[PDB]
């Protein structure tokens, strides 16, 4: 077709780079000339078509790659490394927004669910329907039951239900597998879709991120760049691993996760980076299709500090918001989010209307609109975090056997 065939040419890593690149440069000169309709009505689409794919990719791969996960075998694999993952997880959360309370006390905020229905909702009440109407968690539920129930099926004695838990499993298996190569089908269409959100956040609201508001977004980078140097180096050398040679391992899912913005729409090359990394197939295999969207460590650091930006401009106080519900909730939130680009907004306003100071007030939606303008720049951080604490998790669980 001509230069299309030179488009496909160029690798990926160095393709969105430059797509995020001239994205920052067109969308900071369209916005010192104040173009911000015109890039609003004419660019920003390219980018809502980018975030329906990766919003519309999430579903499928949840599902198909879990219940393909779920097949090392039942007791013994997959009941060790399930307890010692959930719990890395909520530790590994957990400390993040502790984090994000220990950050936003040495940095600056800016100026200018009944508690077990959350967790009886985990068990869906319909598997097709908690499969159609988003709902991640039920689905990621199901996905581990019906895992264990095929390789339970696959152990068993006659052969016509042999054979017909063979063909289910290959079944799945191969919409868990079409679904990667369209996960590489959009991420060649990444770059300009990155190219246009980039521009379009730049040109809004991002012409004056330096000015005011810099000290919360200083807080979210420099917390989450002391939460891997912190908290994945030491994992790493408590368990004698070299972590230099661990970022410039797994850089390339570092990267992506960071330009593309989303922790499901770089599970194939989590995968192929663990496969690079030499984890083993049958132990990261469950646990990375489900540590892309049960713990979301940059979500977690993200809300503690975003509650802090919003009840430390004109809020009630700190420990009238009693930070050890901020803590849990955050917790939750980060456990039950989605994989998409914009997802932890909603959970944040999920986390408010759950703890205090909910979305009614005349002085929480004037605070909440900032950070919804510039909750595109703080997802690369999120995103890169998240799919580096599932790398760290998949490594430390290859040492431990
Ligand atoms: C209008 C909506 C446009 C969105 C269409 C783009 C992607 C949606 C899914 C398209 C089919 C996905 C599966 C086909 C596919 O993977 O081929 C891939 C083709 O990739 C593309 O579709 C090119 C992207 C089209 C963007 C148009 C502008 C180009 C710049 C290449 O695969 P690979 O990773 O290089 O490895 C070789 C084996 N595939
Ligand atoms: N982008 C995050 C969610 C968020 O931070 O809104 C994810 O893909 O999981």
């Amino acid at each position: 077709m001509g230069l299309y065939r030179k488009y496909i040419e160029y690798p990926v890593l160095q393709k969105i780079l430059i797509g995020l690149i001239l994205g920052a440069i067109v969308g900071l000169i369209l916005g010192h000339y104040g173009y911000a309709h015109a890039v609003h009505t004419y660019v920003k689409p390219f980018g809502d078509l980018f975030v329906r794919l990766l919003k519309m990719l999430v579903m499928p791969i949840v599902f198909a790659s879990l219940v393909v996960g779920a097949a090392s075998i039942s007791p013994a694999r997959l009941g060790r490394v399930g307890v010692k993952i959930v719990v890395y997880y909520l530790l590994t959360s957990a400390f993040a927004v502790t984090l994000g309370i220990i950050m936003a006390r040495l940095f600056n905020p800016g100026a200018g669910p009944p508690l077990v229905h959350i967790l009886l909702d985990i068990v869906p009440t319909n598997p097709f329907g908690a499969l159609a109407n988003g709902q991640v968690l039920p689905t990621i539920f199901f996905a581990i039951i019906l895992g264990i129930a095929i390789t339970y099926l696959m152990n068993s004695e006659n052969e016509k239900v042999r054979k017909s838990a063979e063909t289910l499993l290959d079944a799945i298996n191969g919409l868990a597998e079409a679904m990667y190569k369209i996960v590489n089908g959009v991420m060649q269409y990444a770059p300009i879709g990155v190219f246009a959100l980039i521009a379009y956040v730049m040109a809004e609201q991002g012409v004056h991120v330096v000015g005011e508001l810099a000290k919360v977004t200083a807080a979210v980078y420099v917390g989450l760049t002391l939460q891997i140097l912190l908290v994945y180096f030491v994992l790493l050398k408590i368990y004698g691993i070299d972590p230099i040679s661990f970022i410039k391992h797994a850089k390339d899912a570092m990267l992506t996760a960071f330009v593309t913005r989303s922790s499901s729409g770089t599970l194939p090359v989590t995968m192929r980076v663990a496969k690079e990394m030499g984890i083993s197939e049958g132990i990261y295999s469950f646990t990375l299709p489900l540590g892309a969207t049960i713990n979301m460590d940059g979500t977690a650091l993200y809300q503690g500090v975003c509650t802090f930006f919003i009840a430390n401009a004109l809020g009630s106080h700190l420990t009238v918001g009693q930070q050890l519900t901020i803590v849990l909730t955050a917790v939750l939130a980060s456990i039950g989010t989605a994989g998409v680009p914009g997802a932890g907004a909603i959970m944040l306003a999920m986390v408010l209307h759950s703890v205090g100071l909910p979305l009614t007030d005349p002085n929480v939606a004037a605070a909440y609109a900032m950070i919804l303008g510039i909750d595109a720049i703080l997802d690369m951080g999120r995103t890169m975090v998240n799919v580096t604490g599932d790398l760290t998790g998949t490594a430390i669980v290859a040492k431990t056997e």
